[PDB]
């Protein structure tokens, strides 16, 4: 019970970035990008159109989530993986990418919808957390050893 | 250059929740909710529809960000604040709410779009981080004291 322009003004208001691609060959050529995508990646919507997103891995290919995504795109199944991507200015950021296949009610053929969340904050937090836990364990072990004497 | 049901399948695929409300009086009655909202809040979409979202603050109406939102609702300007909300089962979760106004081709229109992000995970980390940092400091002090009496 809502208007189309309302749906569009919703998609503009998204925090996480959103992309829509047609599986046209081995690549997934992008036919739409929302403004949040432009803001996160720094890439202009006109720059991205009719291409595959693999360019966000500017030199950091071979991350295993890529193979996971390959399998998910082959089987027509959704997926969610964390990658290291690179903006226009080369800024490295962590990207929780969630891909959903979309079939039509008249045909079990596909469109792919991608959603990118900048987990960079969260990831740095987790890494720091693990480092600090290691440190704590270290100090506690040495204190126990000394206490033994 | 894309289809309408395509936009609908897009908004359904969102991780963060999305709500659309018409500013009707003091309340902001919601006319639409996306599935991410149902999943995050646990409330049934049919229960929420012709009501206002203030029910998510099950008594925790003393959070100050609310006043900010009130002012933002008065002047028709966007806003974003973090609140502690409560699902149907009462489980407390942290909610980054982002509100954007939407006007008609006549500048005087009343639509509000809300976006809810579940920051709970991040928040717990920070809390654990602080707590954990405390623990480390404690141990580091005691290990010094013993060594101070060993040589
Ligand atoms: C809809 C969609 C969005 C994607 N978004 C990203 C992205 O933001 N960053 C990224 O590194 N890969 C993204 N990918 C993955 C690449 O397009 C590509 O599928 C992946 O790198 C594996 O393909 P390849 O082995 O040919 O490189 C996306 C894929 C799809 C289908
Ligand atoms: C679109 C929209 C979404 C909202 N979502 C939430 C929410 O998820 N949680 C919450 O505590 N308040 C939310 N609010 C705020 C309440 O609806 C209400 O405006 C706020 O509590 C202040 O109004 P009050 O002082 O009358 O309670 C939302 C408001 C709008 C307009």
């Amino acid at each position: 019970m809502i208007n189309a322009h309302l749906l569009q003004r919703m998609i503009n208001a998204s925090n996480d970035g959103i992309v829509v691609a047609e599986q046209e060959g081995e690549d997934n050529i992008v036919i739409y990008v929302n403004p949040a995508f432009e803001r996160l990646t720094g890439y202009s919507a006109d720059e991205v159109l009719y291409q595959d997103c693999r360019f966000l891995q500017s030199g950091d290919r071979d991350q295993p989530g890529l193979e996971v995504i390959r399998q998910a795109l082959r089987q027509g199944r959704p997926c969610r993986e964390v990658l290291r991507n690179y903006r226009k200015d080369g800024s490295h950021f962590w990207n929780e990418l969630s891909i959903t296949p979309v079939f039509n009610d008249s045909d079990q053929l596909t469109y792919f919808i991608g959603v990118q969340k900048d987990v960079s904050v969260q990831v740095k937090a987790q890494q720091r957390l693990l480092q600090l836990e290691q440190q704590l364990a270290e100090v506690q072990a040495e204190l126990a050893a000394l206490k033994a004497t």
